[PDB]
């Protein structure tokens, strides 16, 4: 069964390209990644930098999560991302997708022992 | 504007792991942490205890402070820290610095409310 971690790997990491890759992109990852499988996930966030990177977010400014919950840590340094986000024209099973490149804060919930990113909250 | 609190986490927390895994540890975390943005900060300490057992300072040993202020607080344990000093030959901006590990007690300034670290005065 898929642990909370690695789920977090499946929907928020792309360390393989620096930025947005292309106008394609979200269409492609949304797929791969399995995220248009039961519905088109309306929003999604990758992050293109080291997992090792990411996970340090967990050691961070921590600062509350949209829920209201505690456990939300925010990064010092701006981090390459591409946010994802359904068109209008966009009607399951073909999901289709605006991709946008931006330098921002990420904000992550992390949980466990390891305390590793189970959510990814927003960006800044 | 980022608080003195704020400040002494971002420049001094990293409840990550119990030590440093690699000698790049600090050329990363002195990255990660904004210190090497505008010139390389050539020294600086991270504690590797939890942020609760590093708050507990401030109910622990008084002493006084470097600038002779009496706000000052020694760990009665020792902790998990690593030192990181600039090398001789880093030059600005590929700041380059040798990671050290040490088990030592820690004093730090204390202040507001909640009573809490706001400066790292020395490892011993």
């Amino acid at each position: 069964k898929e642990t909370a971690a690695a789920k977090f790997e499946r929907q928020h990491m792309d360390s393989s390209t620096s930025a947005a890759s292309s106008s394609n992109y979200c269409n492609q990852m949304m797929k791969s990644r399995n995220l248009t499988k039961d519905r088109c996930k309306p929003v999604n966030t990758f992050v293109h930098e080291s997992l090792a990177d990411v996970q340090a977010v967990c050691s961070q400014k921590n600062v509350a999560c949209k829920n209201g919950q505690t456990n939300c840590y925010q990064s010092y340094s701006t981090m390459s991302i591409t946010d994802c986000r359904e068109t209008g024209s966009s009607k399951y099973p073909n999901c289709a997708y605006k991709t946008t490149q931006a330098n921002k804060h990420i904000i992550v919930a992390c949980e466990g022992n390891p305390y590793v990113p189970v959510h990814f909250d927003a960006s800044v």
